């Protein structure tokens, strides 16, 4: 690897605008996962067997 | 690998605009996964057997 | 690895604007995970087997 | 550029919930008026002398 | 640029919840007016002499 | 730039909750007016001489 004057931009998130508006919201949850907001994940490298990069609303029940 | 004056842009997310508006919302959840918001994942490399990169509303029940 | 005058930007998050507005919100939760706010995760490297990078609303029940 | 117009809610009614359970009700009316249920009126304009907008359980015995 | 207009709620009614359970109610009315339930009126304008906007349980015996 | 307009709530009613449980109620009315339930009135303007905006449990016996 060798850069010379290069404007590299690996693995980013930007300029994310959300104008939300809810007059009413009701969330009932039992055991599970609920996600209703803004999420932003930015990773460059994730190495590993069995791993999980960037879960969101994840439900895992193994044996 | 060798860059010279190159404006590389690997694995990004940008300029994501969401104008949402909900007069009423009702989420009932039992055990499962619900996702109702904005999500933005940006990864460059994910190595590994059995892995999971960028799940969203994922339900895993193995044996 | 060798950089020379390069403006590298590995694994970042920026310029994330959220204008939210909720007249009413009701969250009932039993055992599970609920996420309703703004989240921003930025990692460069996550190594390891079985690991979890950047969970959000994660429910894990293994044996 | 992206434009989103101006909402307006001149004279509305919404989100009226009434639950009843194991409810005994006995009513005896003689010449009068009785109201026992849910009602919702939404008008924008009512004009005129002597008018009666949105009566409910009204009795009117003039001479 | 991104524009979001100006909301307005001139004369509304919302989010009215009434639960009842194991409720005995006996009513006897004679010539009068009785109101025992949920009501919701939303008007923007009412004009005129002698007008009666949004009566409820009203009795009117003039001479 | 991002603009968000000016909200306005001229004359509204919201979020009215009433729970009742194991409630005995006996009512006897004779010629009069009785009100025993939930009410919600939301007007923006009422004009005119002699007007009666938003009566409730009103009795009017003139000569």
């Amino acid at each position: 690897v060798l850069y010379v004057g290069s404007k590299t931009k690996e693995g980013v998130v930007h300029d994310v605008t959300t104008v939300a508006e809810k007059t009413k919201e009701q969330v009932t949850n039992v055991g599970g996962a609920v996600v209703t907001g803004v999420t932003a994940v930015a990773q460059k490298t994730v190495e590993g067997a069995g791993s999980i990069a960037a879960a969101t609303g994840f439900v895992k029940k193994d044996q």
